[PDB]
RNA sequence: GUUACGGCGGUCCAUAGCGGCAGGGAAACGCCCGGUCCCAUCCCGAACCCGGAAGCUAAGCCUGCCAGCGCCGAUGAUACUACCCAUCCGGGUGGAAAAGUAGGACACCGCCGAACAC
């Protein structure tokens, strides 16, 4: 009685057009998309700990749903770095809310990056799931660019059950994501 | 009773493992569909849990076949050795490896339940 914009152009589109493509034998091979992993990299924090309730208060705004906090679990002194300190905040999307991040992230987010040139698409890591950098968190209409102390980017990885790079690109492709060509 | 069947066990727990090639879906085992309800996430119905049966044997699971890598492994011989001979080195009777070789091996056994036969 209802479904994501994103997931309903997936069903009703991109499966079919990948049948076609790669002409799978079995339904059960025609990848997907799992999940979506935000995950923003604070090691400021080993020594700046309010830096910490930023990335959180970002995250919560971005995907719309409570960060966790990951401890460092290795001490490591030239980056200041003790075990059990905060230094990353990650977030894990799955189901109808990963396919509405999704939307608005291709549809939004990636066209206000400033002097966007597209997407290398070349950032799978071998098993056809993919990963990409973002460098501000402006670009995110729900985040209010009047109240941003600092500028705080993040990782975004998209995992498939994709078997290789190639049907993994060809997913996010038809998923509409704005690749380079090389 | 017989089955490419599902469980629970066992073996001084690999001869049973890892891997490769091919195949199986009757009831089961599964992925699978979906969070209204018990319950759940240091975030996420992914997992755990609950409610289902549209799809599929592609995986798990199961069956057949390969000695490629692991694993098991004699016989004999040697090393070592207890006791006894032996003025220096050696020897006799008894026990006897490790390594290597021939080779074995792609497990085997018990209870219950399916489904079908009688
Ligand atoms: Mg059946
Ligand atoms: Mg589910
Ligand atoms: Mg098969
Ligand atoms: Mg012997
Ligand atoms: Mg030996």
């Amino acid at each position: 009685k209802a479904l994501p914009r994103l997931k309903q152009r997936y069903r009703e589109e991109i499966r079919e057009a990948l049948q076609q493509e790669f002409n799978y034998a079995n339904v059960m091979q025609i990848p997907g998309v799992v999940k979506v992993v935000v995950n923003m990299g604070v090691g400021d924090a080993a020594r700046d700990a309010k830096l910490i309730n930023g990335a959180i208060n970002d995250l919560a705004l971005i995907t719309g749903q409570k960060p966790e906090v990951r401890r460092a679990r290795k001490s490591i002194a030239q980056f200041k770095l003790r075990e059990g300190m905060p230094i990353g905040a990650r977030v894990t999307l799955r189901g109808d809310r990963m396919w509405e991040f999704l939307d608005r992230l291709i549809s939004i987010a990636l066209p206000r990056i400033r002097d966007f040139r597209g997407l290398s698409p070349k950032q799978f890591d071998g098993t056809g799931n993919y990963t990409f950098g973002l460098n501000e968190q402006s670009m995110f209409h729900e985040i209010d660019v009047d109240s941003i102390d600092r500028p705080r980017g993040m990782d975004i990885t998209v995992v498939t059950t994709a078997t290789n790079d190639a049907e993994g690109r060809a997913l996010l492709r038809a998923l509409g994501f704005p690749f380079k060509e090389n």
